[PDB]
This record gives C-alpha cells, structure tokens and sequence, in this order.
C-alpha cells in the first residue's frame, strides 16, 4: 500500500496529494504521497526548522530556501542524486545535457547534485514584478502618470484624500502589496526607492541591501507614507488574497507586483468597476535613478531525497517524470479536458482557467488544480503565454526594451563550513532586518534614533564575515 512521505508547502499551503495534477501524476507513477506538513500549517520557514527536530527526514523534503536544502545535503541529510540521475532518471540526464547553465544551478560546491531546483522558463520570460498604478483614478482626478517617487507621493495622497472611487467614504488603499512573510512585504515597498532587503550586486562585489543608507531612506519614508494612509495599514498583515480583496472591492490605487496576473485584473473586473484600468508604468525615478531589482531568478527553492527514504530508486523516477514531455505539461497546465484542450498538439486553455466566472486569476485557477506548484519542476513559458493578456505581454517587453531590470544575484554555493555559517548569519540578520523594518514603518520605533544601533546588531551576529563569504563565492 506503500506511502512516500514528503515536507512540502508553497504560498502557505502544505500540498494536497488529493488535487487533480497529484491524483494523475500518482496514476502515472504508483507514488502516493503523504504530506508530513499538517493542513493548518501556513508558514514554511518554522514548518521546515521544526520537522528537522523530527526523529525521521520525510522521503521528500521541498523546501523554497535553497541554500538551507542544500545545506541539508552537504549535512547528509538529503543524498547525491547524480548516479541515481545518470541510471533512472533520463528526463532529467537529458535537461541537464541540453542546458549546462542550469546544472550548475543544481551541483554543490562538492560536486554532488542534492536537490533538484524548480526552474523558470528563464531564457524565455525573465522580467518579473512591474509598478501599476489605477488609471482611471488618475483621470477621473485629472493627473498625469507619476514619473518620480515624489510625484508618486503626491498621487497617493489624492488617491486617500479626493474619493477616486467616487463613492463618498474615505475608504481608498492608495499603495499595496501581495505577499505572504515580512521579506516579500518589503521586496515589494523597498525598491521603489532603490532599496533591496537581500544582497545585491555591485561592480563585481556583494552587498546586504538592509545595511545600505538607501534602505534606512526607504524604511523612513515609508514609515512616514504609512502614518498618513498611503500605504495600506494592514501591509504585513493582509496575506496572498490582499490584491483580490483590495481590487475587487475598488479600494486599491497602486502596486507592485507580477506583471501577468497583475494585468489580468483589467479583463477580471471589466464588469464590476466599469471604466478600471490597473496600468503597468515603468518604475518611477528617484533622481534619475530609473532602475528596478524586481527579476526573475533561474530557479526557486527545490526538492531532494532523504537519507531516510527506504526506495531512493522509485523516488528519483518520481522526480524524472516532471521532465517527461507529458509530466512537465501536466505541471504547467493542468489536467486535459479540464484547463485545457490540445489544438494542434499544443495546449489552448478553457474558460474555467480564462474566464472565472468569480474574478480569479488564471494562475489562481491552476493552482487551485494542482498546477504551478513549486516543488522541482521546469517550468514553461508557454503556459504563462497561454494565459498572459496581450497587455501583460506589451508589458515585458515594455520592461525589456526600456533597460529598467537588474539582473538578480545569483544564489551563491559555498563550500561546507562556510555555507554553514552564512546561513546561519544570513537567518539571524534577517530576523533583525525583519523586526526592525517592521517595527520603524508601524511606527513603534525611530529609525533615525536606532539606526545606527542596528547597523552594530548585523554587524555583531556576522555581517563582515558573510559579506566575505558571499564576495570569494562570487
Ligand atoms: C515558482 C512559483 O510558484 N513562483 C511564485 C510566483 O509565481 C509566478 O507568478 C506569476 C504571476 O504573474 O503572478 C507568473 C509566473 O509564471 C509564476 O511562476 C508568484 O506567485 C510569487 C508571488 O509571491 S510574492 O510576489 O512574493 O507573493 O510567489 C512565487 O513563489
Ligand atoms: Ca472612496
């Protein structure tokens, strides 16, 4: 009756076996997942630091940080998946074959592979969150687009103050965010000043974005545009459905966010707000600055095998099948004759995936069937094509042309006792960048008051030696 256990959650959710892409890839490969994450589990990070005191590694362990996974490879937590790869796993031999680039995404510094990444489409689609700001709320007020971070100051204000919705309550959102932890909150509010709250690159050399004076202006005009409400009150704490509930209800004014399902909005809400039109702008200049960090990465997260599992061999089949012509298709567009229906040997999406009668996203629909689920896939630009606007298309292009991303950093490998330890500082300064942000934009703390105490806290857990790791890795 053989169970595989699996850790695997994404955009807290701890995965259902029971969704339909699960139920056809266990048909497909007689793997009958068991979820050791708990259906009321949300947060990732905790879930997997907890089930690492468990007594036994699930069979599977996902996990979205890679460089932790990878750590619990170099540990012997997760073993070498490269002769496995090389005697089970021909989908896989062969995507490692034809793309070299992505390979050294999955080997470690020791040589072994310990997990396979989830890949994007990334030499296909690589901008990825836009600014977008209501339109039709800039011209029912008679304003021109923002081009500068104080203009867009200056338009948030209207926003709250001059009831662009029209309908007598001071209940706009002007500027809002979709996320579901405090870095991804940030992500989405720092970089419109030039900010960053992971490490970044600059001419040649690695840098922590939270201990830039760049960031400390960020944080302190965002404190500052919170306190007069243009920027939602409830920012840390609205979670994933915040741009649903926000849009929907005619309260949201401007975000930044992913650029396809951002720009499907205008189609979803056509009927029910009469006139909306969320626009993508390039990012807003500060001093000339016209710059964005919002970009794909190669990959995200991953999943490796536990020195636990009894049967290594069906597990790496498991993985294989992900990469097969129709496992990678069932990852990306769901199940056929349900999202979609093959024209002319290539997958066309229904209306269930283009045309939910309830305001979902496309991609929210594939999720709620099991697609997109990030676990060790490749992902495939055709299916975001499939459902991309021709606006949200207009769109990465409008990013390219214009020069306005960043390239990400790569996520460096280290050797064992430094990735060890870069870790381990890299957490502990996350956990203060987190509490301090946090409590200087809500205004508990003063940021021109604490700054500098802050900047001695990263340094005393590490900032130095992890800044030298990440510099001889690069
Ligand atoms: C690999 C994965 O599931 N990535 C998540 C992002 O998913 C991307 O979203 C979109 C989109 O237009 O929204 C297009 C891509 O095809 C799809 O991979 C996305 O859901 C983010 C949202 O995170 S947040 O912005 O920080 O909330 O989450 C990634 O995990
Ligand atoms: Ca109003």
């Amino acid at each position: 009756p053989k169970e595989t256990t699996i850790f695997a959650m994404h955009l807290g959710k701890a995965l259902d076996p029971n969704l339909p892409v699960f139920v056809k890839a266990e048909k497909d490969t007689n793997i009958k997942l068991v979820n050791v994450a708990s259906q009321n589990q949300t947060d990732q990070i905790q879930a997997y630091n907890l089930m690492l005191t468990e007594g036994k590694l699930p069979d599977i362990v996902s996990y979205e940080l890679s460089a932790d996974l990878e750590n619990l490879g170099i540990e012997g937590g997760l073993i070498p998946l490269e002769d496995l790869i090389n005697q089970h796993a021909p989908n896989l031999k062969k995507f490692f074959e034809e793309n070299p680039r992505y390979k050294k995404d999955a080997v470690a510094v020791d040589g072994h592979i310990y997990m396979i990444p989830n890949y994007y489409d990334y030499f296909n689609i690589k901008v990825s969150q836009g600014y977008f700001i209501r339109q039709d709320w800039l011209e029912k007020l008679g304003l021109k687009e923002p081009r500068t971070v104080d203009e867009l100051y200056t338009t948030l204000k209207a926003f709250r103050e001059k009831d662009p919705n029209g309908n007598g309550k001071k209940d706009e959102v002007p500027f809002f965010v979709r996320a579901n932890n405090v870095r991804k909150v940030l992500t989405s509010l720092v970089d419109l000043f030039k900010a960053s709250p992971i490490w970044y690159e600059e001419n040649g050399m690695v840098k922590y974005g939270p201990a830039q004076k760049e960031f400390k202006h960020a944080i302190k005009e965002l404190s500052k545009w919170y306190k007069e409400g243009l920027i939602d009150e409830e920012i840390f704490t609205r979670g994933l459905e915040s741009r649903d509930y926000l849009l929907s209800n005619n309260l949201g004014g401007a975000t930044d966010d992913w650029i396809a399902s951002t720009s499907s909005y205008n189609r979803n809400l056509a009927d029910k707000i009469p006139g909306f039109n969320l626009k993508l702008v390039l990012p807003y200049e500060l001093n000339g600055n016209a710059k964005t960090r919002h970009a794909r990465t190669t990959y995200l997260g991953g999943w490796g095998i536990s020195k636990d599992a009894k049967d290594p061999v069906s597990l790496i089949k498991y993985f294989d099948y992900w990469y097969s012509v129709e496992g990678r298709r069932l990852w990306n567009f769901g199940i056929e004759g349900s999202e979609y229906t093959l024209v002319d040997g290539k997958p066309v999406f229904t209306d269930k995936v283009l045309k939910n009668p309830d305001g979902k996203t496309p991609l929210a629909v594939l999720r709620e069937v099991g697609a997109q689920y990030r676990l060790g896939a490749f992902q495939d630009a055709q299916y975001e094509l499939g459902w991309a606007s021709e606006s949200a298309k207009a769109g990465y292009k409008y990013y390219m042309d214009n020069d306005v991303v960043l390239d990400e950093l790569p996520i460096l490998k280290y050797t064992k006792e430094k990735s060890k330890e870069f870790v381990s500082i890299d957490t502990a300064m996350r956990a203060v960048v987190e509490e301090k942000a946090q409590q200087w934009i809500l205004g508990s703390g003063d940021i021109d008051k604490e700054w500098d105490a802050y900047i001695k806290r990263l340094e005393n857990l590490g900032l130095s030696k992890a800044e030298q790791i990440q510099n001889e890795a690069f």
